[PDB]
């Protein structure tokens, strides 16, 4: 084909070649990306929330692998199974005055409130609950088969006040009851409220120290413990004029689980939840996460509206459909090419649901690039209106391709910085967004200028409804002038005239941000446990169950408030190595057994026994009065040997006669005898959790695990949990340094999964900050070449972070997973506005501060404002969503927009006006 002597001439001369080449290369990526890599799945929205490389993580996955692999013939067995061959060679309640069970979690249940009225205790509300149960749940066909029935005729009653009250007044059903029953039951509860709080009127009855009449169907306990707000009856029960019920819970005689999915979708999901007298306000059918997949897809409309509005804006700004359509096509196609790269070339086997949320980011920064290019192109068409097309292209690129790089590169580098995190979902998201930004940048340099050539080559030729078009052209020209004089005079006037106000005002706002984030109420690590994470909008009937009602109903409030000790576990022979893929959350290593290990050497037998007793002196050991003969198994073996009198040839190696550091071989024999005996000397059977030795397929000892209870208690609170971990690990890790060989390389673990996420979120955040700020500062130097300007730019950027993070703290964000990503992103999104003002301030020909800033503002203000405004409106478009991440990104985009725009237009322009380098002293040579 024909040859042009320059790239800017290839654009001018054969732009169609560029478009053909690019559309080909999009479409082959679309094809391979659809065909070859398996489709992403969000049926588990938590899937990659897992720190990997962390020492606690490697220990945990190793331990988890041991539990998984332990079992009969398989590797790392729990008994000496080869030796275990040798031992073989050697409805109407006034009849139906009972419930099919006492309810619990594991049943499907709902929580009622009322839209008005101060107590649910009134008869109409009671009847409303049993009515709406019938009308929403029992009315469904499938329920009749889901039921924990006793007969087909009427399968089983639910648990609700409406049923207990009936039995307690010998009525047939909820529909028969009267306010005499309600008052009589209220008298029962007001009498029996005191007994229940003590626990004297306990769960099992029909208790013993309490009047039998209070507890005849065992009912009172169940009512107060399951059905009713813990605040309904209290020590103030009689101090209340009448007790007030804010909430009640109702239990279906059907499972909490996937089986409910139809009934929810059928009868709950899009009802107004109400009869006014009552409202369902919490629901737990268990389907919370399994519904997510479907919900995410319903919400993608909001992203689609965001794109449709970003189109409209770019049309109005560019005065063409065509440039706006082909830019939008480029923006979209970059997600396809990057998706191809991410699955195929980079060979990542997993794609977090979060990556879809990067679309709404990338359309914002896509429009940002489109603005500065079309703007500078139009500057060339004004600065040099008569030009040859390739020359005009060249000078446009000489200007724009640099600035449009550093918008993009700083933002990509902020997303790739999240690859430093130990968390797989974050590392993946940080890479996908990073590539899609850079792919989009390449299209904005190759594809887009070719379209600008086509626009001048052809598209100007094409030209009541007959005049309303002209009305609009007139009016939009009027705003083009009003906006022009606003930027070219008014905004500079505002900034200079009140410079001193703007400086202290924004400065105080940053201190507010810094105080809020860093001291009070300090930015907090997540403290709902992972298996209960929020995924829907906080108003949503599922989220209110985990968020509010688990605090309020006694069985929940107690069961999740109960004390459990940390099972301090210590392990040897298995190495603490994770050999899985550090990005694919489906992958894990197997075991890796260590040839240096043994226990049968008498030196080991001595040291390990001694070590348990040393482990028994440490302050953190909870010395139970109950004795676990599997904790420190070797003691149990020692005393068993000592109990073993000898009167047979077979028992000579296992004689009590021998000194405790036994010969390795007789240890290796007698240990098998002792443990295989445990099926007979006790009824207890081992399982994969059970402490003790562990076996080869041919029952050499390959490993051993010991376990002990802490003084400490299980908690989600990072500080207390950290105190526990650091103490116990430090002591064990020190003490192991004393051990004879092979025991030299043990390690410790216990129920620490949620702690390791918290500890990995803070470090993963902070380091991705330090990295993203460092790169953002380097770009600031490399563009402005003036250390003074860069210092101010960095101060303003830092200020935006403190105000955004501070306001997100006040909005009540934990440092949970998505949120902890966004904080790095904020650095990338913030920096580019300060870069634009920075370069324009140097490029000002004016000799003085005021001239320099006036030039910078008048030159950039429109394009900056569009970048902010488009991103902001795209963000706002996510607000109506139902999925939390969509709304969470939404708030964040709006907020970081205003804040970064405000600091970049005001504060940064004070520091230039009020302190800017007008002498050359801040400048550095190439
Ligand atoms: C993502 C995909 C759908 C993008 C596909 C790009 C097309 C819409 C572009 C590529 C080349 C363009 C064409 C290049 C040349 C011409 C010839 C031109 O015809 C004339 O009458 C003038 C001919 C001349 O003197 O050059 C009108 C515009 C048109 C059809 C252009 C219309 C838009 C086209 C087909
Ligand atoms: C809620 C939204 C969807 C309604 C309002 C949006 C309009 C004000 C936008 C949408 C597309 C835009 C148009 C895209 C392309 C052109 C071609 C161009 O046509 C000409 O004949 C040149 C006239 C001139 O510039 O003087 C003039 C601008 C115009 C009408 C744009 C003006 C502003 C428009 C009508
Ligand atoms: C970066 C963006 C622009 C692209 C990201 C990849 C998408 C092309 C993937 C992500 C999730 C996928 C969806 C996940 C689930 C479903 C339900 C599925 O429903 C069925 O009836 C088939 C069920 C099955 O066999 O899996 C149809 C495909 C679809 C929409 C998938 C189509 C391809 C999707 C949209
Ligand atoms: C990873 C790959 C696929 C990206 C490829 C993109 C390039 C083809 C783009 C990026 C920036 C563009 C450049 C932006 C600015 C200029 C400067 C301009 O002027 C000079 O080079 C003057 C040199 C002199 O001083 O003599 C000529 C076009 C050129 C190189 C552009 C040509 C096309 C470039 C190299
Ligand atoms: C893997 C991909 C994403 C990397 C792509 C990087 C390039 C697009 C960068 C690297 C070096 C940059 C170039 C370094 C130096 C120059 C010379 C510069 O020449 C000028 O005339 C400067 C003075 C002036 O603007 O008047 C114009 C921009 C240009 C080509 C830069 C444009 C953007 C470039 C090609
Ligand atoms: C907008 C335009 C300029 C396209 C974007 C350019 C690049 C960002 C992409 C597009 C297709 C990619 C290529 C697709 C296929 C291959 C084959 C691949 O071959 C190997 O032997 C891979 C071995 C392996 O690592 O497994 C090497 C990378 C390469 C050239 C890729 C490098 C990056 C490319 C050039
Ligand atoms: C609920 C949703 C559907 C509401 C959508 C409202 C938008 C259509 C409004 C909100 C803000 C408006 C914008 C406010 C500021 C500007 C900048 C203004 O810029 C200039 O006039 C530049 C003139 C030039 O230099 O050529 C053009 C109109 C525009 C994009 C406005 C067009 C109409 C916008 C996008
Ligand atoms: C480089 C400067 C000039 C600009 C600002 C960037 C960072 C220094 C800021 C942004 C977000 C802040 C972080 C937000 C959240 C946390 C988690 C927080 O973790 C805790 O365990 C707090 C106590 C608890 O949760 O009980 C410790 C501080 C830290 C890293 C903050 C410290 C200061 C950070 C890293
Ligand atoms: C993904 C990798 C390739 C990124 C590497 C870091 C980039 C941010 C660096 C690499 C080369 C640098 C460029 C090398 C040379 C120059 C020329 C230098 O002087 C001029 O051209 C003056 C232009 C003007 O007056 O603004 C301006 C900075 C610039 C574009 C540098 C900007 C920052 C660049 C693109
Ligand atoms: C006042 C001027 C300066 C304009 C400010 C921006 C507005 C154009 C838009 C953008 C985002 C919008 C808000 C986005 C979300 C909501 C939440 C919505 O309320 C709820 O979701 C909470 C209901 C509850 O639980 O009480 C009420 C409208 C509101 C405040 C919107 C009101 C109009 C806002 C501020
Ligand atoms: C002018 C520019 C800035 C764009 C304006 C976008 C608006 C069209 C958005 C911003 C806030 C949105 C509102 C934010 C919150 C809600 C509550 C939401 O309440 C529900 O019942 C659904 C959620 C639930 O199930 O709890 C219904 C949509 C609505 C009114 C949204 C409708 C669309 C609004 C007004
Ligand atoms: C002149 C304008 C364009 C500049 C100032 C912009 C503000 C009006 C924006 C920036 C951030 C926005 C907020 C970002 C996040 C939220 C949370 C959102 O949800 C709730 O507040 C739910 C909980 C509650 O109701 O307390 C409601 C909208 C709100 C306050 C937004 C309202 C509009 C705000 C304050
Ligand atoms: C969403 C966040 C990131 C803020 C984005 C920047 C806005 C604050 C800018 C963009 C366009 C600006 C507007 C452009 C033009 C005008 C007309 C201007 O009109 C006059 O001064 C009066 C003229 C007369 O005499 O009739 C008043 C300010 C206003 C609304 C500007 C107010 C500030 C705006 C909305
Ligand atoms: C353009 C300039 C002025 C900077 C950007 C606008 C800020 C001043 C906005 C952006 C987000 C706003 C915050 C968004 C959410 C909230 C939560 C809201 O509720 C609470 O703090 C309740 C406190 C309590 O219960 O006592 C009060 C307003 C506040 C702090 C807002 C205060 C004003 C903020 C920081
Ligand atoms: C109603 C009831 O059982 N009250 C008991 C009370 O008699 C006892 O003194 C106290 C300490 O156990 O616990 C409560
Ligand atoms: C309860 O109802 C039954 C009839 O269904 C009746 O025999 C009985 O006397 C009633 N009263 C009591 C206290 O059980
Ligand atoms: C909607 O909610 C109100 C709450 O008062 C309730 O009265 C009404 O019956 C519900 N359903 C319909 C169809 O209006
Ligand atoms: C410390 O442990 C040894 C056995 O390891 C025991 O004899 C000694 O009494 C313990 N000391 C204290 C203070 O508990
Ligand atoms: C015993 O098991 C080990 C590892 O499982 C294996 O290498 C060895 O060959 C086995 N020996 C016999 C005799 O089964």
């Amino acid at each position: 084909f024909k040859f042009p002597r320059s790239y800017a001439a290839l654009l001018a001369d054969w732009p169609v070649v560029v478009l053909g080449m690019c559309t080909l290369l999009i479409v082959v990526c679309a094809l391979v990306g659809v065909l070859v890599p398996e489709l992403p799945d969000f049926s588990d929205p938590l899937l990659g929330f897992e720190p990997r490389g962390t020492t606690i993580g490697q220990r945990l996955v190793t331990w988890n692998n041991m539990m998984r692999n332990t079992g009969y013939k398989a590797t790392l067995a729990n008994y000496p199974y080869k030796y275990a061959e040798e031992q073989a060679r050697s409805w109407n309640f006034q009849k139906d005055s009972f419930f099919c069970d006492v309810p619990s979690d594991g049943y499907s249940r709902v929580v009622f409130a009322s839209a008005g009225g101060e107590t649910l205790w009134n008869l109409p509300a009671i009847k409303s609950m049993c009515d709406v149960d019938n009308s929403r749940i029992r009315s469904h066909p499938q329920f009749s088969d889901l039921c924990q029935r006793t007969t087909a005729v009427s399968c089983c009653p639910s648990w609700t006040l409406g049923n207990y009250i009936a039995i307690l007044n010998n009525r047939s059903s909820c529909q028969k009851i009267v306010e005499r029953d309600v008052s009589h039951t209220l008298k029962l509860l007001r009498t029996c409220a005191k007994h229940y709080q003590n626990g004297t009127l306990g769960p099992d009855c029909w208790c013993t120290n309490v009047p039998r009449k209070c507890t005849k169907y065992n009912a009172v306990y169940q009512i107060l413990h399951y059905l009713v707000d813990k605040d309904f009856m209290t020590p103030k029960t009689a101090d209340y004029a009448v007790p007030a019920l804010k909430y009640s819970m109702l239990f279906s005689p059907t499972e909490k689980g996937e089986s409910m999915m139809n009934i929810y979708l059928d009868n709950f999901e899009n009802w107004n939840s109400s009869d006014g007298i009552t409202t369902v306000t919490g629901i737990e059918f268990g389907i919370k996460h399994s519904l997510f997949q479907d919900y995410l897809l319903m919400d993608t409309v909001y992203p689609a509206i965001a794109i449709a509005i970003v189109l409209l804006i770019m049309c109005v700004y560019t005065k063409s459909m065509f440039i706006t359509l082909m830019t939008m096509f480029a923006i979209i196609s970059s997600l396809i090419v990057s998706y191809f790269l991410y699955r195929v070339v980079f060979n990542f086997e997993f794609f977090p649901f979060m990556n879809l949320t990067a679309l709404i980011i990338l359309v914002g920064i896509g429009a940002n690039n489109a603005f500065v290019l079309c703007d500078v192109w139009n500057y060339t068409k004004f600065d040099k209106p008569r030009a040859e097309t390739s020359e005009a292209v060249s000078v446009t690129l000489q200007h724009a391709a640099l600035s449009m790089f550093v918008t993009s590169f700083t933002t990509a580098a902020a997303f790739y910085a999240n690859y430093v995190s130990n968390i797989t979902a974050i590392r993946c998201f940080g890479v996908y967004a990073g590539t899609a930004i850079l792919v989009n940048y390449v299209l904005m340099v190759t594809w887009l200028p070719a379209v600008i050539v086509l626009h001048e080559r052809y598209l100007l030729n094409i030209f009541c409804w007959a005049v309303l078009c002209q009305k609009c052209r007139r009016v939009l020209f009027a705003v083009s002038e009003a906006s022009r004089i606003f930027f070219e005079k008014v905004l500079p006037c505002i900034v200079i005239k009140f410079r001193y106000l703007w400086l202290i005002w924004f400065l105080a706002l940053t201190v507010g941000g810094a105080y809020i984030v860093c001291v009070n109420p300090k930015m907090k690590l997540p403290s709902l446990e992972l298996s209960e994470f929020q995924v829907f909008r906080s108003s949503h009937p599922f989220e209110r169950y985990d968020a509010e009602f688990k605090k309020l109903f006694m069985f929940e409030r107690v069961h999740h408030g109960e004390e459990l000790h940390m099972p301090i576990t210590v392990i040897w022979g298995v190495s603490p190595e994770d050999s899985g893929d550090p990005l694919n959350p489906k992958s894990k290593g197997e075991l890796t057994l260590d040839s240096t290990f043994n226990i049968a050497s008498p030196a080991s037998q001595a040291w390990i026994l001694h070590f348990c007793q040393k482990l028994r002196n440490q302050t953190f050991f909870h010395q139970t009065e109950q004795q676990d003969f599997t904790s420190c198994f070797i003691e149990t073996f020692k005393q068993w040997m000592e109990n073993q009198d000898c009167d047979e040839p077979a028992l000579y190696p296992c004689c009590s006669h021998c000194s405790f550091p036994y010969k390795q071989e007789v240890f290796e024999l007698c240990i098998k005898k002792a443990i295989m005996e445990l099926d007979r000397s006790t009824g207890y059977h081992l399982n994969n959790k059970t402490p003790g030795p562990r076996f080869d397929i041919n029952d050499t000892i390959r490993a051993v695990v010991l376990e002990f209870q802490s003084t400490f208690l299980f908690t989600l609170a990072y500080e207390k949990m950290q105190q526990f971990y650091k103490e116990v690990d430090s002591w064990i890790s020190h003490e192991l340094s004393s051990a004879p060989e092979g025991l030299s390389r043990g390690w410790f673990v216990s129920n620490l999964e949620f702690y390791d996420l918290q500890d990995s979120l803070s470090d993963g955040t902070l380091i991705a900050m330090g990295l993203s700020v460092a790169v953002a500062f380097s770009v600031m130097l490399l563009t402005t070449w003036n250390i003074i300007i860069s210092l101010y730019a960095i101060v303003s950027i830092a200020g935006t972070i403190f105000v955004t993070v501070g306001s997100l703290v006040l909005l009540g964000w934990e440092l949970n997973v998505l949120e902890s990503v966004t904080i790095s992103v904020a650095v990338g999104l913030s920096v580019n506005f300060a870069v634009h003002y920075g370069v324009a301030y140097r490029l000002a020909p004016d000799p003085d501060r005021e001239g320099k800033v006036i030039f910078s503002l008048s030159r950039m203000g429109s394009a900056i404002a569009m970048a902010a405004l488009t991103t902001f409106v795209a963000g706002a478009m996510m607000m109506p969503s139902t999925v939390l991440a969509y709304t969470q990104l939404g708030t964040f985009m709006m907020l970081v927009m205003c804040v970064s725009w405000a600091f970049a237009t005001f504060f940064f322009q004070c520091l230039c006006r009020c302190l800017g380098p007008q002498g050359t002293c801040g400048q550095i040579p190439f």
